[PDB]
């Protein structure tokens, strides 16, 4: 029986509760109806819809942590937008601004003096206060040796602030009254008071929301400017780069299950209808206005300009940005029991194969380098990010999608020998992808349609995701398995018309078009031996051919075969001449590489270049291990690795591919988007 439902909100207060039954009427009139609630807390308003005892409620970042916390795990459906400039805004980012001619960073902050605006607040408490305690700046495991509150003066020396249950050296450069200071009501506070801190010196380190000095006077500038957390620092309206957190807006919670989408409907409907935009008696979002403090932001933020959706995925952990999640994560949601200081770096390791691979290491690198293996090889991506994991080895298609999400390459392999490594004389190396066309053959980028074509296999840069990619921009559609009349592609499906050239199983069981050791058309040379025996074209690196070419590969088949029976086809019809690699490519494909994390780089390198040498191709100790080697087989790390230098400081993904290929590879996997690549992307336009 089809969708049709009705979607019970939750709330907190009887003056919220009334102006939801105020929807009820419309929510009945309309297709998904409600049933209106009511709990004293949000805790209680949680448990509840947790367990299905409700559907959903609108929460703020402080509060979307617990909720998605255990045994609650619930999850993000639609967040809430405003009205600024920079773009669609979705979040509120957390800065720190302190004087001009700073001679210090943060790595030794261990005693100057502070300012806040209040305790427990983001930006102020919380925030810098977690980051630091994440950042091992302070000394810390648990309250019984360093208290929020305790830590602080073990920590500081000053810093002005309303908590005062406990601690005083977190009650000092306050101004004001003998005894109206440390209260949260003192105008010394908020957001100009602590603001005020640095504006008449009253303490030497304070960070507030971003954009205060802008609200407060555009005028007076660099009297003032932002610190960055990685060494830096920068101007006043340098904080798109140098904030301290990715402070998320006020979003909308559920459990994981069904009954959820409807929850994005009855809402959406809520909005076109009767949304700001709604010629009724309701206004969804609060028009701009004044209140009783005891009517704010209820039902929904007030201040609010619309609603923006949330991707399945999505999770805590992940909606509310890592910075939030990394400074409260260093609270008592555990001091370290499920969340340790292992400092020392580890690996995304993806398979049995390659687990073991990571772990044959872990007792010859003393923890040095650690393992946490996965089974999509896609998990890295979301573990790195999500702090769990540390680095990880990939394919080009992979780099992508990671620097969407914000992870980059950090130290990429060598396919040629370390006797061109530890230099900055010729930076990449060759690897081309060409349109391996026949001599005397019919085919050309203008007459490649309803041709039998030869892949390596279903995914290989050069022998895949780069055919396809450039097909991309004149397929209608990734109707790929729709284009050649057939073709072999081991890894495609079962009978599909893109396994139909696969001459699979040597003979046993009938392993056709399998992407393994039982396929006899895998690889680059199978995909060619494709095109000599069936197809009209095969999908290979430039050198595919000179590798069998010559009398080298002596088989069955290419014993006699000479080059000059094969030729490149160009993008635009020349039948380029196979030595032209250069002049006639598909695609200039770059080498794997260590995918990785902004604020680990050019230590993770060291980690590394300190594991590099030590077990290493020209490395010492050879006769205990190595890194590349795996069974004979690529496991994280390909076994055609031998040099894996530390690469060019502060570049990008997109420079690390080159336009011609980020270009085709943006735009390919355009035509089918993806989870984890739907949310790291619309966290891109926050
Ligand atoms: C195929 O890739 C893109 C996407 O279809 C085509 O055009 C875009 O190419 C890049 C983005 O992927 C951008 O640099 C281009 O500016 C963009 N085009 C426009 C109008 O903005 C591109 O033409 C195709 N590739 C080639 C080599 O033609």
């Amino acid at each position: 029986a089809p969708p049709k439902s009705v979607i019970r909100w939750c709330t907190i207060s009887s003056p919220e509760e009334k102006k939801c039954n105020n929807l009820r009427d419309l929510t009945q009139q309309e297709r998904i109806s409600l049933t209106c609630v009511q709990k004293a807390t949000y805790l209680d308003c949680i448990k509840a819809i947790a367990n299905n005892e409700a559907d959903a409620i609108s929460l703020d970042g402080g509060q979307a942590f617990e909720a998605g916390l255990a045994p609650y795990k619930l999850k993000p459906i639609a967040a809430e937008v405003y009205e600024h400039t920079e773009g669609s805004t979705t979040s509120y980012y957390a800065v720190a601004v302190v004087k001009k001619g700073t001679e210090f960073t943060v790595n030794d902050l261990q005693g100057k003096t502070s300012c806040h605006t209040g305790l427990g607040r983001s930006a102020g408490w919380n925030i810098p206060i977690g980051t630091l305690l994440h950042r091992g700046a302070i000394e810390w495991e648990g309250i019984e040796s360093g208290s929020v509150e305790q830590a602080v003066a073990k920590f500081f020396s000053a810093s002005c602030v309303p908590g005062a249950t406990i601690e005083q050296k977190l009650c000092r450069q306050c101004k004001g009254d003998p005894k109206t200071k440390c209260a949260r009501n003192a105008p010394y506070s908020g957001y100009s008071g602590a603001f005020h801190c640095l504006k008449d010196g009253k303490g030497d380190v304070a960070f507030v929301k971003h954009t205060t000095v802008n609200e407060n006077a555009p005028d007076q500038k660099d009297e003032y400017e932002l610190l960055c957390l990685d060494g830096s620092r920068q101007p006043v309206d340098n904080y798109k780069t140098c904030n301290w957190a990715r402070v998320a807006a006020h979003a909308v919670v559920a459990r994981d299950d069904n009954k959820v989408e409807d929850i994005w409907s009855f809402l959406s409907k809520a909005q076109s209808d009767f949304g700001v935009d709604t010629k009724s008696d309701f206004h969804l979002f609060g028009p701009p206005g004044k209140k009783d403090p005891v009517l704010k932001d209820l039902l929904f933020k007030d201040s609010a300009i619309m609603l923006k959706r949330v991707p399945s995925l999505m999770d805590s952990q992940l909606y509310l940005g890592f910075e939030y999640y990394s400074a409260i994560q260093s609270m008592r949601k555990d001091q370290l029991t499920p969340s340790p200081r292992e400092n020392r770096i580890q690996w995304c390791a993806v398979g049995k194969d390659e687990k073991s691979k990571c772990d044959r290491w872990s007792v010859v690198s003393n923890g040095d380098v650690e393992c946490t293996v996965v089974d999509e090889t896609k998990d890295c991506i979301i573990k790195i990010m999500k702090g769990e994991a540390d680095a990880v080895a990939l394919d080009g298609g992979l780099v992508y999608t990671a620097g969407v999400c914000g992870l980059v390459p950090v130290m990429a392999e060598r396919y040629d020998d370390e006797s061109q490594c530890s230099k900055t004389d010729e930076r990449p190396a060759s690897y081309f992808a060409v349109a391996v066309a026949r001599k005397d053959s019919n085919v050309n980028w203008n007459n490649l349609k309803g041709k039998k074509s030869c892949h390596t296999a279903v995914g290989r840069t050069a022998g895949w995701v780069i055919p396809m990619g450039l097909i991309h921009n004149r397929t209608g559609t990734c109707n790929f398995d729709e284009y050649f009349s057939e073709g072999c592609a081991p890894g495609s499906p079962p009978n599909s018309r893109l396994c139909q050239l696969c001459q699979g199983s040597g003979g046993i069981p009938p392993e056709k078009c399998v992407a393994s050791s039982h396929e006899k058309y895998f690889g680059y040379t199978g995909a060619l031996r494709c095109l000599v025996e069936k197809g009209d074209v095969a999908f290979i690196q430039h050198s595919t051919v000179e590798e069998n070419t010559g009398g080298k590969n002596k088989a069955d088949w290419a014993k006699n075969l000479q080059m000059d029976d094969f030729e490149l086809l160009c993008t635009d019809g020349r039948r380029a001449n196979v030595m032209d690699y250069r002049e006639c490519n598909l695609a200039e494909v770059p080498t794997h590489a260590v995918v990785v994390r902004p604020e680990k780089a050019n230590k993770i390198r060291d980690l590394l270049e300190r594991q590099e040498k030590r077990f290493g191709v020209n490395g010492s100790e050879k006769s205990k291990f190595m890194m590349f080697e795996s069974q004979n087989k690529d496991l994280l790390f390909k076994d055609l690795t031998k040099c894996l230098f530390k690469v060019r400081e502060g570049t990008t993904y997109k420079e690390f591919l080159g336009d011609k290929f980020y270009t085709v590879i943006s735009s390919l996997k355009t035509c089918n988007p993806s989870d984890i690549l739907q949310m790291c992307s619309f966290l891109e336009g926050k």
